[PDB]
């Protein structure tokens, strides 16, 4: 449910556009919200992601107060993330990250797809702009509930999984390590074609045992590729050594 009057909500400042659009508010006149309105081209499956978002409770997921379905168009009242996307905040923040702090998002990431995983919950979006930052640099995945990011089972196929979401890890790996870059710059017919023939290069920040790990996630058999409970205490380890 937790349905939401638009006369609760008041739009301060559009912060995000394209998809909808991201607006910064006030649900009540209190709290600080980001209001995610629909664009004109489903109703349905918007308020159903939300849904299922608000049955998911884990510190590394973002949260939701409720959702507007009153006046159209529609929109999610979602809680406020003051460092804005990951893909943006790296770019912004480049040449100043170190490496502990890369593999500390890294790790966030990692933490609230392990639940997901659990959860049998797939995101068949998993990318660093479908991520965003926080509060003392900490990072929650977005939208749980684009062939760059994609597996070969999932560009051929559409074979959805959670050892899909795994590939798009390691590219989401790359992006935080390149600090923000885009991956495959090349359309995305042309880019099959490279990952067929056995991808991306090994990032300045990232050293080898954090590259091998995203080769692991890379692997062209799903079953090859490392679960995210065994990615979490495979990334610890690489933390403490
Ligand atoms: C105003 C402060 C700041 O510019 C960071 C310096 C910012 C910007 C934000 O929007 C970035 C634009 N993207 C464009 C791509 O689609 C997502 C939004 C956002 C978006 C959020 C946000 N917080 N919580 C949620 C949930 C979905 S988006 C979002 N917080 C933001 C903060």
């Amino acid at each position: 449910g937790s349905v939401i009057d638009p006369s609760e909500l008041t739009f301060v400042q559009e912060i995000g556009s394209g998809q909808g659009l991201v607006h910064l508010g006030y649900w009540l006149n209190k709290d600080k919200v980001a209001i995610k309105t629909i664009r004109e081209g489903s109703e349905e499956d918007f308020i159903e992601e939300a849904e299922v978002m608000m049955k998911l409770s884990h510190p590394k997921l973002v949260q939701l107060y409720g959702v507007c379905l009153e006046q159209a168009p529609i929109c999610l009242v979602f809680e406020f993330m003051e460092h804005g996307c990951l893909s943006d905040y790296l770019r912004t923040q480049r040449g100043l990250f170190a490496a502990e702090t890369l593999l500390g998002m890294c790790l966030d990431v990692c933490e609230g797809m392990a639940y997901l995983e659990e959860a049998c919950v797939i995101h068949r979006d998993l990318a660093a702009r479908n991520c965003l930052v926080g509060e003392n640099q900490v990072i929650k995945v977005s939208d749980f509930g684009p062939v760059k990011w994609a597996s070969p089972e999932v560009f051929s196929f559409s074979r959805y999984s959670s050892k899909s979401d795994v590939w798009s890890f390691g590219v989401l790996m790359w992006e935080v390590f390149s600090e923000g870059k885009i991956p495959y710059e090349r359309s995305n017919s042309e880019v099959v074609e490279d990952i067929s023939t056995g991808r991306l290069y090994k990032p300045r920040l990232a050293s080898t045992h954090v590259y091998q790990i995203m080769n692991h996630c890379w692997k062209e058999r799903p079953e090859d590729r490392p679960a995210f409970s065994r990615l979490l205490r495979q990334l610890a380890e690489i933390a403490e050594s």
